[PDB]
């Protein structure tokens, strides 16, 4: 799990997280997410941030809350 | 130059160009960008974006054109 | 043409234009657009509306105008 | 019922749901709605979203929730 | 006329002008408002701003132009 | 009391009340404003909407409420 | 002059100039501001920055540009 | 400490506070700031007000608590 179970459950490569609450320009990863380093890297590659969001759709500014450590 | 000159004539590196207008999460370049294919190089190098746009400070939103060349 | 060529050129599917200017909420047709009719309808069906925008990419707000007629 | 009761209590038809959270180009629903199946078949019929919103006054953007059912 | 012709060519009245832009919490005109003074009268019994438009719809946000005489 | 005591506290005339929570153009009432009627006529006469605002302070976007009844 | 004559040519204190386009938390001059400087130090003492605003008007967030040299 | 502990516990000078909410046009203290007095003291000497921010970054906007003691 590189995000929680819940609310900010649905990993995302983002652009951007506007005010650490709005992920923008986010589309989901391309490969398989299972540790911190994966989920990051598979982003910065990207040019995207890892973010956790409330949805696992892609293009739409939804919330969403950085991944832990990153 | 990479950027035009009149009013969107500062490249920077930035997350994203909502609406297409205004950069957010910018950065002055740290090297000096003189083709197209060099400045996205140099943006990519943080998953950024090259921009041109109206001011030389990155700090606070910013209105800003696609680079051409990227 | 369903949009006029030039800045307002690209017709997309959009749920909403905010301030008449920002498509929000944009997907691609996905089928041919020859006519105002096949447009409007076209999108009305998607639970979108015909829109014109500045660019032929789907989800990510941007300036758009609504189709004429419409 | 076709939304909670509490806080987003209101049925309402919108274009879209900014974040999830803000309801756009909303309009009271013109018949009685009391399945959810019925409720975004009432919105189709208006390339809207069934939502789930703070208020019944459909004038002036809201706080949405997204149908359960739909 | 108590509006311009060409872009801002609408009277409605709302709440207040957002950046003298745009116009927010608007209503139609219900009575036909031929001078300034009148404009701002049947406004003031709303509580709203006499403002100019760019369109004759009142339901989401519009671009709107303070009126003159008022 | 127009206003709960706590966050909402503060009662003061407002153009509109975005979201239903952000207070625009309020300026505090010249009179005073012991019941939901007094409170009320005297902002629907500045044309203002009686809220309920987390700061005692007028002119400057800020989180408000309605008041209860109006 | 401090201020060009025309649209921005209402020169206020704002604690800060909004993608250089909206000057927010604008209040007016308590002194006479006839050069740069006085209109600079006059701003930066109200812990406020000199611009150049569509209205001499204060507390509501408009159209500014900054003063030139500052 | 000058500001709480848990969510906004990071002292950064900003130009405003919009909404009490968003921190705005803000900077790392560049000095140790162990007193309110001493915090708006560094803080005036920016023409920025002292805030209480969800994080130590100064770049983006930011959720921020007006500062006690000031
Ligand atoms: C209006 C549509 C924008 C896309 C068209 C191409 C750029 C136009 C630049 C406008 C002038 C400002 O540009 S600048 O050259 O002065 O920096
Ligand atoms: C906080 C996450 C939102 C998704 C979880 C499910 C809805 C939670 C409703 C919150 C209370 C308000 O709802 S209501 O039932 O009172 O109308
Ligand atoms: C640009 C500054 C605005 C204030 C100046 C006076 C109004 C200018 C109207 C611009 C054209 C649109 O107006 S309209 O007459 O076509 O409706
Ligand atoms: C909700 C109203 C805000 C004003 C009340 C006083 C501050 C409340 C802090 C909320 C918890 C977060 O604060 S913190 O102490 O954890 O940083």
């Amino acid at each position: 799990a590189v995000c929680p179970t819940g609310l900010f459950s649905n990993p995302l490569c983002c652009a951007t997280n506007v005010l650490d609450l709005i992920g923008v320009d986010c589309k989901t990863p391309t490969i398989a997410v299972d540790t911190g380093a994966i989920f990051q890297a598979h982003c910065a590659s990207k040019g995207s941030k890892p973010l956790c969001c409330v949805a696992p759709v892609a293009d739409q500014a939804l919330l969403c809350q950085k991944a832990i450590g990153t």
